[PDB]
């Protein structure tokens, strides 16, 4: 009967919505709406405060059932209020309009820029969830969807934004993923992207990782990621071409030490002070996965690099050179986010180095 | 406590009503009472508004509560009213069941004094009332006094079943009744024409329960009630009948063998006027209208009906014509349809029509 | 044990079936295989005698998991009784070599025509659910499907071959549904094909009607059901014009009789599918067929009734007899092509008035 | 987060413990703590005022769990409440929860008006626990009260037994039974009565259960009174008398253990009667008359028992003498609140001794 | 296959029957049917050796599986029926009809083998019984395969229709006496004239049994009576209802005297008809709990020395002190031995010792 007029008070909708749920603290918002034609039902629905650790069915104004699934999506689990049809799997088209509904009001609470966050605190894993499994509406969530971005500061912002900040000739979202917004921001991955004004998504959620499976464009642009391999940037191909072919001397030397352990070492487009790191392939596991392959690149303008490449030009089967190469690669891995084969043996390559640094 | 006092009044009733049964809006009618001597008990019970869809009634031993479900406190039929039991005894619970019973029969008696106001309890529970009937035995009589109906009479109002014996006529003896989809339907159903053109009252049965409750309802106020789609309709001259009957009998032999094992007799009616014949079945099979709801059938011929009176002297002179074959099973068919069963092969029936459409063209 | 192995005899394979599923006979089929590298596994498939969310048991190195794993096999090949037994803890990568080899042993199965039969009997309803639901997998199913036709008499033919055997200015494959094959092969629907030896295919299964919705065509021809408005057929220009001289003959009378019919017939139209028959019922090209778990009367120009009624109706358009009549070719028309009446008692005091025409 | 303030008014608390629990009441008690250092947490408990024929836990104001079957011991599973906690390692919060309850009986029990009250209805509770757990026992024992034979209609603690004892009283005495004036009443208290020596009257079923672990209060043992070998503070030598009668009936002991050949295990002269003529007692260990083994004590002092000792020494071989011991053995097994292995011989005998008594 | 052909031999039903139901040993009987006309089904029945402690037939349709555990099928008190029906089209109440009917033609069959339907009637007396409870419809077919020790029978168990056979000329009633064992029934107070006069009492010796004789009222239209209930008929009229009336007004004195002193303790206290040698005893009402289930009338023995001498002690005076302390007496001994519980044992004792110091000097 409350699901039943409208203009209804925030404080009837209040109680309303307190009684239904055992919850202390009133609705965080309210979608009130009914349908004509083929179904006729109305729908009170409430997003609450705080996210949970479901909806009422009713048919003329009497009490059906409580847990009915196919209602409303998973991801929409944490909705609760009311559904009053009129008539006797249709209910179909009920779950539809709801979901229109719910995409509605988020959209609506986005509009109110000072107060979706408290919104977005929340919901924001249900959102992601709901672009992986909702493919019809992967579109209009994604619009919902807020991040931190090396351009961002302390502000969380919309893909939309993202894209009105993109160049002329900037075709790819780059985005990376992450335990905090630090270590990504510092990664060596965002060191090149990073300085000619290039803006990352740091996604430091672990659903972020499941999300971007999915989210494949946004506006037409694709989402890459700066930790797989063949990373695209936006002329001056000849002046990376003319690296490459210098380097792959040394690029061939080093895949030789390495053997298995890599698949290929290039030579990098993505870095600026770190002398390299581990990209993955396109296809397989990321790091930041693997929790629960490998191409290593190279930094041909740095300093390490530069000497490692006149070292093993001249002779390539030494023993420090091979050690060095090791070492790198070593470092590299735990920089990127992986894990030790064997700690031990890189620890023993560390009191080497560090026995060479200090006399006999 | 609420259950515990009296002269409480309807709001805080209503208020404990609600709060009991998370309901919206408070209850339409409310008994309250006690029990000595066997068991000591008291009891509140609740009719809703609006029928639900096992029982749900709260059953307490001294303040202190036991059970939310506990079938055997109350029969199914009884099952939308909500309340609570308080015994000071308990560990012989049918002593419970019978006045819980008792006193909603009487509840509902009174609700049936407020005649305005029945009409709100019937139009909700008489599904349960009807259930009743078939279920409870010993309740049979007194819950059959709660029964309304529809009849030929009635119009557009709902009578009682006293009210339907008060105008039966001198020498009736039996309550007629009909089954079927809707009140049009059974009006002007070829089964009732004779009764209705004779001034015979015939309750119009139309909810599918109706079915399944008339089985057990087999006599009110010692008048037998009878199905108007059975066989051997008894009504309140029987030569003027017996006559018709020889005279026809001739006929009714040739249709049978006609209509070989489709129907088991041909026979005269005593329940046709404007219709020429319709399908009746027999005392102790399924009903026509117990198969919407998803044998024998017999049909009767209507001996003062123009068609039956010329198919008659059609089929002294000669039995073995091809049209009166035709005429026969196409009879038959029309009066299986109207008597709402399912044509077993729709496209001959077709071309048996189109055949005698191509006769009363010139053709 | 038995997954393992692979000269295995048949009494073999038919023993452990039966103490895996305690049925009193052997399998039918048996698909016994294993996979390599990506995922390393064993399964062993059988495709019971009698047609009975699934049964097929995991296994992971020789010890039992699970027996429901609703990931393992999409649910039309649910039938599928048997076991995977693996070598590691995805299960995508199993469903699709599952599907792959039952596909195959149902195509290995369908070149012994006297063997297929014995499957077809009790799984042709999964291979029609199939066509709906995987579309992967939509165009090797297709090729499973066999149908009664009209020129097949006794025996189950396939698309295939009713295609080798089209006129080749036929463009459609005809198909009608209905519940059984002599309902439908008498239906006024096939007569005028019938007649021409243009093929019809009978589909007298429930599913059917499901199933021709995803079913849209077939080596580049498009399914026509002959229930549905507007039937094309091949049209010579010596006929195509005499088509013509017909419709317009009786567009008075189409007319008159859309006009007595009012709202129960949305168009009346002189037919072209009719030999024997004074009319039918067609439904509109979209929205429920007959088959119930949009109308149009076709007249027959041809038929001694609707000459006459032409006459009749042209002869005085408000007779009383001519509107009776009219609705009567209905009524009658609704009956035959599988409807049911909105008023039988009308429509039997309608009967029983031309019983009296016909009579004095 | 009411759970929160604590200027909370009873009305406050009364109206939450309402919405909690359904209840139409308010609590009896309310305990209301929180939890400094280790881990931290807020506490809100209550004591229903009727016992049931539990707590709801929220981590950081979020619900989790209604049902956790660790947060408070099975004894206490009356107490209705919430804990709020900042993070099994339940076990602490546990810990927590049984010392606050505790100190709340504690206090309730400093109202001696009210805790009546509360006693009535969580007795069974606190013996439950008296039973399970062994670190509270002590604690628990001192919200013991018991009807005793020096205590009339009210109901007294275990600490004012105490107060009463004679300081050359060892041990508490204690009788199981059914109703308190079946106990006050029985042959076993008679002597213990005369005497002024108390007996705690135990007539709840748990009292058997309990004071299997509620060995000893203040030092002081529990003995029972119903068992062999009843031991009660001997003024100097008195116990002198007490072994004159004990030779005296030396000879009359043998004879009815004779007599009563298997259905008894000893005859001894009794220590705890005055007006009975005798009673039967069950051993040390083995159970006792509250089955859900057998000594005979008879009484010195009584003329029957006297009277027996003369027939039964002139002739130890009457049939009277015979009859006369069953008779006694068995109506003292009614007595002692054991039944009869054949009650119309017991009839029979009866009869012989009515026929005795008219003479006939 | 196993449930179409028949002339299979018995290994190849045993063999069946374990497999069906992980039973050790094979079934002790089969019943293994078809049914035309409405349903057309094949039913293949085993009677398990032991009793167990849901039902479970196997139902196919056309020989496809389709349901293990299906109530409806078969009734709760036949549960113990394991066994395979495959129906040929699917108001299966039918079913169970026919289930039914076979079943107690099965049962029938076996107790027409005199020796070996004792290892049948051993297992499933019970289930009979809970059948004459629930089974309305079959209450006579299934009475008739009730055996009981009787009074009578020795160490043999009877049929009711031997029973019948056995009646006197006039005997009107079949009487039965429910209790915890034989020795303890057949020596009671209760069946001492009727045992003495040649009258056959039925003991009823299990606890189903006081639930059974609940519904089961007559057999072969002779009616069923406890001898543990008041106004119990005996057939003599052989003109010595006027023995019986005089006896009766006789000790109408004693028994309104022993009523007062008795008070709210029993309904009324009455002249026995079914006393020999017992002093009086305790029935309960047609209608109440009776006593082997965990309103009293005190029936005294007219013939007995005890009874005798206290209507003389009543006349020469009622408010004697010994007469009530004696009255007490035999209410309570007699409320013992008709099986009740006494309200407050430390009284009776107290009243036992007195009169044990009268016996004695004191």
């Amino acid at each position: 009967w409350t699901r039943n007029p409208d203009d209804i008070t925030n404080e009837e909708y209040g109680e309303f919505y307190k009684s239904l749920t055992n919850d202390w603290e009133d609705h965080l918002a309210v979608k009130h709406f009914s349908v004509e034609g083929q179904l006729e039902f109305r729908a009170l629905l409430f997003v609450p405060r705080r996210a949970p650790f479901n909806i009422k069915l009713y048919v003329r104004r009497v009490f059906i059932m409580d847990n009915c699934e196919e209602l409303i999506p998973e991801y929409l689990n944490f909705i609760r209020g009311v559904v009053d049809s009129e008539d006797l799997k249709i209910l179909k088209v009920i779950r539809k309009n709801l979901v229109k509904k719910c995409l509605e009001l988020f959209t609506e609470l986005a509009e109110d820029k000072e107060n979706y966050k408290k919104f977005y605190e929340q919901f924001s894993k249900n959102i992601k969830l709901g672009i992986h499994e909702d493919s019809q509406n992967r579109k209009k969530l994604s619009e919902l969807l807020r991040y931190y971005t090396s351009a961002s500061g302390d502000e969380m912002v919309s893909l939309k934004d993202y894209c009105t900040r993109m160049k002329e000739n900037q075709k790819h979202i780059y985005y990376i993923t992450g335990e905090t917004k630090d270590q990504v921001a510092n990664s060596a991955f965002v060191e090149r992207l990073r300085k000619h004004g290039l803006e990352v998504i740091y996604m430091i959620e672990p659903i972020d990782e499941y999300c971007v499976q999915q989210l494949k464009e946004f506006e037409g642009k694709t989402l890459v990621s700066v930790t797989k391999e063949g990373l695209e940037l936006p002329e001056e191909k000849k002046k990376q071409e003319e690296k490459k072919t210098k380097f792959e001397n040394l690029c061939k030397i080093m895949k030789d030490i390495l053997e298995k352990k890599v698949e290929k070492v290039v030579v990098s487009n993505r870095l600026v002070t770190s002398p390299c790191c581990i990209v993955t392939s396109t296809y397989g596991w990321t790091a930041n996965m693997e929790r629960i392959k490998k191409h290593l690149e190279i930094n041909p303008d740095h300093s390490i690099i530069e000497t490692l490449r006149q070292k093993a030009e001249a002779d390539k089967n030494d023993k420090s050179v091979k050690d060095l190469v090791i070492l790198l690669y070593e470092t590299a891995l735990l920089s990127s986010g992986f894990s030790l084969e064997d700690p031990q043996t890189h620890a023993n390559r560390i009191y080497r180095m560090i026995k060479l640094g200090l006399g006999i």
